[PDB]
């Protein structure tokens, strides 16, 4: 569970993300794919992109990233009260896309990495910890939803 202060730190840095959702989404996926190439295999249409510049030039990948970060942003703003916005997310990622919880940890690392790289003055130790707790909570609750749907994350 997060304090109100921690949620404010999360939402404050998220406001910085919202200044360039597309750009953040691209950097997060670039970071993710380079750190964990196996995650690229879950994308039938992005497995062809070879370089960083090609990934940045992909409108498909850019739209995909906005979709994910938008959904995450909406979840974060619920400050933990996100069961309703988590069920559809869990359902598509467990039954359709088959995304292991381990992969959600990977993109979480990428998120924290990109947020630090872009906003060092707004993402200090306290802000990083709060975001980590927020993302942990997200993964925790979605893992439970996974199980309810009969998928071992
Ligand atoms: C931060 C957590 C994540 C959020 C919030 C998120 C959110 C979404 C949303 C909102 C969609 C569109 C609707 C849907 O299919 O559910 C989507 C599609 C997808 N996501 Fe995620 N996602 C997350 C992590 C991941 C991870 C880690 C992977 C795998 C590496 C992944 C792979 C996919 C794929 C493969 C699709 C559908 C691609 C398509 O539209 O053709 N997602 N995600
Ligand atoms: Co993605």
């Amino acid at each position: 569970v997060l304090s109100e202060g921690e949620w404010q730190l999360v939402l404050h840095v998220w406001a910085k993300v919202e200044a360039d959702v597309a750009g953040h989404g691209q950097d997060i996926h670039i970071r993710l794919f380079k750190s964990h190439p196996e995650t690229l295999e879950k994308h039938d249409r992005f497995k062809h992109l070879k370089t960083e510049a090609e990934m940045k030039a992909s409108e498909d990948l850019k739209k995909h990233g906005v979709t994910e970060l938008t959904a995450l942003g909406a979840i974060l703003k619920k400050k933990g009260h996100h069961e309703a916005e988590l069920k559809p997310l869990a359902q598509s990622h467990a039954t359709k896309h088959k995304i292991p919880i381990k992969y959600l940890e990977f993109i979480s690392e990428a998120i924290i990495h990109v947020l630090h790289s872009r906003h060092p003055g707004d993402f200090g130790a306290d802000a990083q910890g709060a975001m980590n707790k927020a993302l942990e909570l997200f993964r925790k609750d979605i893992a439970a939803k996974y199980k309810e749907l009969g998928y071992q994350g």
